[PDB]
């Protein structure tokens, strides 16, 4: 027994959940091949001088799985609720959909709020695209405020593509369970 930790990742379609898991576990961002299946990834992580077995559970974010997806929730040690920093709709869904759904099935499990696609937040074409819809990328203070609102233990931002902040997401996830 390496200590085992079950981590489940949830959030809207296209927020980057699968890329996040693959980039983390393989140290490589998927190119033109992102698994469509909702797999479980097994990673090992050193925490305070001890190896931990992190099982990472990908989920489908579409409405069609609203009855099937929660069957993966039992025995979860920590949830990651993901939204894209460059999709305000995905951010609103953290409060509207994901927080309520997780808490319906798992009242006490820690939640980390994770803002993805960090590399796009200061990307000009992305800012302009959002400005056209009277919108702007989600800022760190906004994400932090959403994290408090949903009782998250931690708010993190990362990019699966550049890997900036990626390892911290899962270190903090583990520490939320273990210390
Ligand atoms: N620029 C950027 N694109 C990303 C990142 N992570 C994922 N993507 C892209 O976002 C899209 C959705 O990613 P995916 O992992 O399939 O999202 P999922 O539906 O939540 O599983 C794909 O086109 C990815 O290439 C990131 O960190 N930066
Ligand atoms: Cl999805
Ligand atoms: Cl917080
Ligand atoms: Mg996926």
């Amino acid at each position: 027994s390496m200590q085992a930790i079950k981590c489940v990742v949830v959030g809207d379609g296209a927020v980057g959940k699968t890329c996040l898991l693959i980039s983390y576990t393989t140290n490589a961002f998927p190119g033109e091949y992102i698994p469509t299946v909702f797999d479980n990834y097994s990673a090992n992580v050193m925490v305070d001088g001890k190896p931990v077995n992190l099982g990472l559970w990908d989920t489908a974010g579409q409405e069609d799985y609203d009855r099937l997806r929660p069957l993966s929730y039992p025995q979860t040690d920590v949830f990651l609720i993901c939204f894209s920093l460059v999709s305000p709709a995905s951010f609103e869904n953290v409060r509207a959909k994901w927080y309520p759904e997780v808490r319906h099935h798992c009242p006490h499990t820690p939640i980390l709020l994770v803002g993805t696609k960090l590399d796009l937040r200061d990307d000009k074409d992305t800012i302009e695209r959002l400005r056209d819809k009277k919108l702007a990328p989600i800022t760190y203070p906004q994400g932090l405020a959403m994290a408090r609102e949903i009782g998250s233990v931690k708010y993190l931002e990362c990019s699966a593509l550049t890997q900036r902040g990626l390892k911290t997401v899962f270190d903090e996830a583990i520490r939320a369970v273990l210390g």
